[PDB]
């Protein structure tokens, strides 16, 4: 509204010196006040499924007790590059929840195709996310191709508006029930990889869970979040780049950044 207006050129000027786009939407839940940048744009998703993916996982297990438990054995073939958990437990498997836990927290390729297997492949989360009210998600393609990041491809997108909405829905709304609602944040609260990205704008006595996704090509890498600030309502945000060539980077401060200039438009600094 008025805060979209405000961040505009901050915005701008940060893309551009970037050379690429940002993606943001930020949700105060409190006020109900939104950030918005780019945010009806698709951008890759990279790893950043593999935390709806733990939470489509989740939602399953809602309606089969035990399924969490349940040992997955598998062969060198499932270890595609990193694969940093898996890789450890090739010759004794691991339960599904520790697959869920990987796939989130060490962001494990393996791990996460291993997921995509039980709940019908890309085309099983997407519906899950339809079941959830989102009707931009789309995942096609399995680790790594899902990474190509071919500019205009829609396979494997969302866009932060939509990333943003179904966080809420699935960290602080009625999406899952609470045991695997407060299951889902723990995964978050405990992720390994996103310490540069929306941690690096939180302050340190603010709770926050996340997830990471990089996809190595077209500068393309992102972040959601929910942030718990001390004696105010969580807030939920998700922060998207892309870039418009193969070879350019990805910058972790350019999301950091981004991320603050969010919360500074939320006026929650
Ligand atoms: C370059 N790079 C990172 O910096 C961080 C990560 C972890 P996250 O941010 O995705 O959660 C990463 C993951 C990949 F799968 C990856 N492959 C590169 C080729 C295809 C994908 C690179 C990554």
């Amino acid at each position: 509204h008025m805060l979209t207006n405000l961040v505009a050129e901050p915005f701008a000027k940060l893309e551009q010196d970037f050379g690429g786009s940002i993606g943001v939407y930020a949700m105060d839940t409190g006020s109900g006040a939104t950030v918005s940048y780019r945010a009806e744009e698709r951008f890759p998703l990279c790893s950043s499924f593999k935390g709806f993916l733990a939470a489509a996982v989740l939602a399953r297990s809602q309606q089969q007790a035990g399924l969490l438990d349940t040992p997955i054995r598998y062969g060198k073939n499932a270890l595609v590059p990193w694969s940093p958990i898996s890789e450890k437990y090739l010759t004794t498997g691991m339960t599904v929840a520790e697959l869920s836990a990987a796939a989130v927290q060490y962001s494990d390729n393996a791990a996460a195709n291993l997921l995509l297997k039980e709940l019908g492949g890309p085309a099983g989360l997407t519906a899950f996310m339809r079941s959830i009210g989102d009707t931009t998600f789309r995942l096609d393609r399995w680790e790594l191709e899902l990474n190509s990041a071919i500019p205009g491809d829609a396979r494997d997108t969302s866009s932060p508006r939509a990333v943003t909405e179904s966080l809420q829905k699935l960290t602080l709304g009625s999406a899952l029930a609470a045991p695997q609602r407060q299951q889902f944040v723990d995964w978050l609260k405990g992720n390994t990889t996103g310490n540069h990205r929306i941690r690096a704008a939180v302050p340190a006595d603010w709770a926050v869970g996340d997830k990471t996704g990089t996809c190595g090509v077209y500068g393309t890498a992102n972040d959601y979040a929910v942030v718990w600030p001390t004696g105010r309502a969580p807030i939920v945000l998700a922060v998207y780049t892309r870039a418009p060539n193969k070879d350019d980077k990805h910058s972790e401060a350019v999301i950091a950044a981004a991320a603050r200039l969010a919360l500074e438009g939320l006026g929650v600094n």
